[PDB]
């Protein structure tokens, strides 16, 4: 009997981990919290790059770094904690000695980055019709209640699939109004600026769009190929962890530095 | 099974044991928690050119209230993730003597450093008029520490003894109301003769600091304040009195040290 | 039971051993400790130069100081955990030998950086007058090293043969007399030639280096000072003790350099 | 006992385990590599202002490489330390399998950041000539990520399938060949125009990278370079194996760092 | 029961056991020496800009022996607590091999990093006058690792082959003393043409040097210096050895490079 837990215990304790499985899952989290620290020093080192206006972007990223490597180091552990290898059949079980896996660590932690990695863009653009306050305001509360709705959902991935679902749905609505929102600040601050930093606000709106998509994608990842589906295995573990760590990366580092260039590109001199 | 002075988490832990719920939850407010502390140093110390030499005391004692607070909350988390074991046979964390029983005092000792900063630095924005700098001082750091042993002893006899930990929360709260009296009137100080944009600032600091310094003594209260057998004395209780302090935690240090950065920004 | 040349606690943790509060509140003191210590690093770090250059070498021995205090304190937290595990028959921590005895020897030796520091950076403050500069540090080091390694002999034999304890600790208080004359010379003749308020500002600090350091001998009679079998060969006397080295670790060390700190921004 | 994909070095110990000399050489051997790794951060971060400000990304790049390979080394030590325990009656240290088996791929993950910066920063030192700075990165980093992948793949088969760890492998070098053709071409363009002390700068970076480099497939083939049942299928191979490890790892990061660093204050006014 | 090359704190715990004070002893040096080192660290920081540009080299090539030191006496530490543990029929520390063997063979190559660079940094300080620049640092840098890699196969059979023990001690005692030969030399070349005050900071140097190295063969001879069963081969020879190499390490790093700091003050404007 395991409760409301995430299917990677489920998975481990039935038909646990080959090694594989178990090391690549250990080795991406591993990535994913050194690359966090390695962009904490590169945004804190390049920090005099740009004009002050646009150095609460760098401080911005810098938090979030702090945020996403301290977390991601917790579930590194955490992973390597839960499951240890049977001699007998060559695979790593569910160890309970270890608390169970769950994911929820995440979603918590993302009351700091969703916040701020939103915030952090309208210290670079310029808004035309928006309005500062009201904009920063819309994302501060549909992040987190997206954030909170996901992260209640995400508990009941195997015991009550309804719940699972139903919470995902009423978390997507949120999800949907931060994507708008954020396509008219992209939208507003291109005006007015050379085609250069329009290119690089295009890139950075389609990276924001894949990024964050891809978080919702990690959400359903064990049901995608639907009851007892290929993915619905050790497999749809490690594509789990892989699309989480390919999403972290991508919406933190690379955001972050993209955010940098179009900073630099702005700045006299 | 004999306990002794131990938190309600324990007696909790002891008997009806955690759903992965509840202990994953808790686990997962206190990681947030330290986390925020953090990144709010990061913060502060990256920050400290943006405001007059005569302000940047506050942000150097927010980076002290964040070092503390940081060290002692993933202390705590670790506490929290070694006192409880799952039992598979049921499904449920129960207490495991062999991590230590669950103890929040490390938080209350620890505030022995907050209190008296977070008190102190109130005073290297704002400018006072009648009243003199060091008796405020003196007025808040001895109330603090007098509020914060109090509570500290009264936190080990929330199960063993229900008496003395009412009667000692009562006399941390006396001690808690002159603390809020004294801020009272540095508020109103500090607000005479300075913009209105500051003003507001001020306004809206003492809210916060009213809130989120009241939420500690709802924390302590916690597992009683259904009653004895109560819905809030279970693991319900437990998640909501965590819950609580790490809601009071980013509130009265981090976004309080912010809230003091504008102010000094826009008096600058 | 066998446990040789071993610190008091660890009687006490292997015959009676320690109730929740006592041992809860020990951790809780130690833990506090080593944050202050971070805390106070991260502060003298950051008030650097707010102060003229000639004295800034006072702020980087702070730091020193505190950089010594933070390990050994942390250190000495995990040593305190480890040593002594929870009884779920009576409710008790009793000696649990894999976490290794309990040993307040951590601290005397790290004493050897911090002693040495602490009274050398009162050098860098004050302007001596009939004393050579040479002849103080000579004498504030030889008499530091021979205090501290003979106190450190002594303190294995608390327990195991008192005639040791009381003999290598009188050598030691001779050592500690002789620091407390030249300290008192050294802050005569600082305040010989400055204002007034960095003359009230060196007598606190005279006043804060008597207590604090004296307070350190006190933690090492603390079994004994109600005598055998007395009210404090008990884990009431194992928190005293704690709790007499954190305060005076705090003193000693943060308050101290902190004081310093304001006669430096005086005098420049 | 059934390992399944693991690494030689779990059947080595799983059999014959470790003589005291091997496992504490091996210990030795990955400890002092963290350590130079924490050490190179450090100096890096310490001589950023000793040349011109166009120069520091290199410094920078130098510094985020030394923040990765200190973290993946100090895993990669606890993780050693942890797989093999010490058997009284024999006198060796045997596979713990409560610590997890032993793998290398913590370190081919970590390349991803290791390969494409190493590469990129030297395009901040040199000026090209006839080649796009963009042409030269995005090759540089589409074929480290592939060289790299591939490789990672293979070594999970080193003991279970030789074939795929061949093949693998072979797939892998392709990528690496192409990674030093475009490298050669960029210290020949490198070359031209600058002052004679910076060409010699060049040529002695040219060769550390090449030796350097190659030293990593020589670890990967380690176990099989004396044939089946050879004199390296043995503890002996183990140890050699991580010791060619860390030279390579110094070599190609700190030393590299230290001859750019160099370069960058040559040709600094 | 069978321990094979090992070194002899293991024989000496496995046998005898250690007492309360020698266990407690070694565990508080060893954590006093970290300490200094980390210590050590951030003075050498905040001291930089107390001397003249062309000095400060010598200011960072201290931190970074710090950097080594702190991590491997930090390890070092742990190793000891984890290799010994008390039983409680007797009240002793015996030999627990679940925490693996101790071994000094963690400071040897460790030495790798410390012993050039403390080499290295005098020649940033002092001028010389008849002797090459890069003909002392190749000859320092050469002999250096000779000494360490010798002394580092010796002490693996200081119990199991004393034969080979001192066979590869004096063949690193011979790189020892062309060691010294050159600094001797460099001592003298720098004495040259600077204020009296250096040259006796310099000969306080050469003092330093010569007695706190010379100290580290003393350790390694530490459990036969009163012969075979000697009073020395016996837990107080583990305290002895562990005390020595506290001694040394703190001398010959911190407190020689603060001399180095002192005599550039003295040598700057
Ligand atoms: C459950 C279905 C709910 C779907 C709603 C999604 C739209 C979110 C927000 C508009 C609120 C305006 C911004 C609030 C500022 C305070
Ligand atoms: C915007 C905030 C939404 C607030 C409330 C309604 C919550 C409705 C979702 C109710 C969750 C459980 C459902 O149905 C699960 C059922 O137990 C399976 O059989
Ligand atoms: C606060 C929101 C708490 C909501 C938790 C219950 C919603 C879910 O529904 C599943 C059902 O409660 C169990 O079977
Ligand atoms: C964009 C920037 C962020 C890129 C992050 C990660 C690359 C991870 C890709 C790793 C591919 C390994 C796939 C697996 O291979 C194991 C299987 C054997 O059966
Ligand atoms: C009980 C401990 C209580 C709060 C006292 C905290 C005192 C903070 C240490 C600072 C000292 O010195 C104070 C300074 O003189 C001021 O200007
Ligand atoms: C110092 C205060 C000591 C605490 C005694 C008062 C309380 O303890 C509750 C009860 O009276 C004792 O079991
Ligand atoms: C005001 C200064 C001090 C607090 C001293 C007041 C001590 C309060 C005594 C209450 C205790 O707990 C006893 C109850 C269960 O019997
Ligand atoms: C046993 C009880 C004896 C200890 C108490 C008196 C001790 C130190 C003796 C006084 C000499 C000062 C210490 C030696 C130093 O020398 C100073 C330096 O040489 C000048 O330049
Ligand atoms: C310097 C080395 C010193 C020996 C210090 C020992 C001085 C006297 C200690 C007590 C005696 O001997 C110990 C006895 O075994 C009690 O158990
Ligand atoms: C599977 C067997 C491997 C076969 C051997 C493969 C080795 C070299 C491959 C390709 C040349 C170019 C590949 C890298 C270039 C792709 C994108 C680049 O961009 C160029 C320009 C943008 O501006
Ligand atoms: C499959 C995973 C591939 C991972 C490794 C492939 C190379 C990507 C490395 C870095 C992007 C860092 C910043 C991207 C933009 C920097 C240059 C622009 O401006
Ligand atoms: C830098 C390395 C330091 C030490 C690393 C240890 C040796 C390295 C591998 C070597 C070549 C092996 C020789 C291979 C040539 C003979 C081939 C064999 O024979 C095949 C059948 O048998
Ligand atoms: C055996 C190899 C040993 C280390 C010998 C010392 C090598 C340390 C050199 C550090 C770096 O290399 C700098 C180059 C200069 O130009
Ligand atoms: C038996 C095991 C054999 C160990 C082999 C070599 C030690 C070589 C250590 C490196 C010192 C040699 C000279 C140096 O080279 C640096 C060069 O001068 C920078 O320009
Ligand atoms: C160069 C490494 C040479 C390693 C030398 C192997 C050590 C063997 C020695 O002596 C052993 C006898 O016993
Ligand atoms: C410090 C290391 C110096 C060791 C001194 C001598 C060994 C004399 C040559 C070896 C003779 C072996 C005697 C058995
Ligand atoms: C650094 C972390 C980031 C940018 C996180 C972004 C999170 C999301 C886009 C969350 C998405 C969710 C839904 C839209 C539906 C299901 C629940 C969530 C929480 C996974
Ligand atoms: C960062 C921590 C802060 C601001 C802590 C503040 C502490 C309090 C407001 C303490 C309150 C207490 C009482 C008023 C009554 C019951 C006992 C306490 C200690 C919880
Ligand atoms: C930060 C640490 C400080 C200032 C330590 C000071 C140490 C002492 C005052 C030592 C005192 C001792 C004696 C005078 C007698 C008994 C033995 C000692 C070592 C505790
Ligand atoms: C700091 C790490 C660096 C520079 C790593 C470089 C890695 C390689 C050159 C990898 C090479 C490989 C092959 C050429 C063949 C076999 C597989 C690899 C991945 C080991
Ligand atoms: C910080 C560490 C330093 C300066 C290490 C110095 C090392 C030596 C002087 C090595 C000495 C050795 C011999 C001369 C003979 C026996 C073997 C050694 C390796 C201990
Ligand atoms: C265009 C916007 C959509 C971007 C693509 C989203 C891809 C989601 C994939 C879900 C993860 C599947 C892993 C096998
Ligand atoms: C110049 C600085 C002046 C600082 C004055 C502030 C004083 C704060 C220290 C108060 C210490 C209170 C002592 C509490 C004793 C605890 C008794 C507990 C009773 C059970
Ligand atoms: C220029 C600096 C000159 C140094 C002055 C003297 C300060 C160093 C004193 C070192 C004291 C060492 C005492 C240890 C002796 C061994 C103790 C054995 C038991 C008594
Ligand atoms: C632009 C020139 C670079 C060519 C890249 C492709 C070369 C492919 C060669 C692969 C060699 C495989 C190694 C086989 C090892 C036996
Ligand atoms: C006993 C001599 C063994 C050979 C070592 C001598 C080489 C060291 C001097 C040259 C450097
Ligand atoms: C262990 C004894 C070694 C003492 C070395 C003293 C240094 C002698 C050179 C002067
Ligand atoms: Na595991
Ligand atoms: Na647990
Ligand atoms: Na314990
Ligand atoms: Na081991
Ligand atoms: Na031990």
């Amino acid at each position: 009997e395991l409760g409301n837990a995430n299917f990677e215990n489920f998975i481990g304790a039935t038909e646990g981990f080959s090694e594989i499985a178990y090391q690549f899952t250990s080795h991406i989290l591993t990535l994913g919290y050194a690359v966090m620290l390695a962009g904490l020093l590169y945004f804190i080192l390049t920090i005099k790059n740009v004009d002050k206006k646009f150095q609460m972007s760098n401080i911005l990223s810098a938090v979030v770094m702090v945020s996403a490597f301290l977390l991601l180091y917790a579930q590194a552990q955490n992973w390597t904690s839960s499951f240890t290898f049977n001699e007998e059949v060559g695979r790593y079980f569910l160890d309970p000695s270890g608390d169970l896996f769950n994911n929820g660590y995440r979603y918590l932690n993302w009351l700091i980055d969703v916040p701020m990695l939103l915030f952090q863009i309208l210290f670079v653009v310029s808004l035309t019709t928006s309005k500062f306050s009201s904009v920063r305001n819309q994302f501060w509360f549909s992040g987190a209640m997206m954030i909170i709705t996901g992260y209640i959902g995400q508990f009941y991935e195997v015991s009550n699939l309804t719940a699972f679902l139903v919470w995902g749905a009423i978390s997507s609505a949120f999800f949907f109004h931060i994507l708008w929102v954020m396509k008219k600040v992209i939208n507003e601050g291109k005006e007015g600026i050379s085609p250069a930093g329009q290119k690089i606000l295009s890139n950075i709106w389609i990276l924001f769009l894949i990024s964050w998509t891809l978080y919702p994608g990690a959400y359903l990842m064990p049901y995608l190929t639907g009851v007892d589906g290929f993915l619905y295995s050790e497999d749809g573990v490690m594509a789990r962890q892989l699309v989480y760590t390919i999403a972290d990366v991508s919406s933190k580092v690379i955001y972050g530095v993209l955010l940098g260039n179009l900073a630099i590109t702005l700045s006299k001199n």
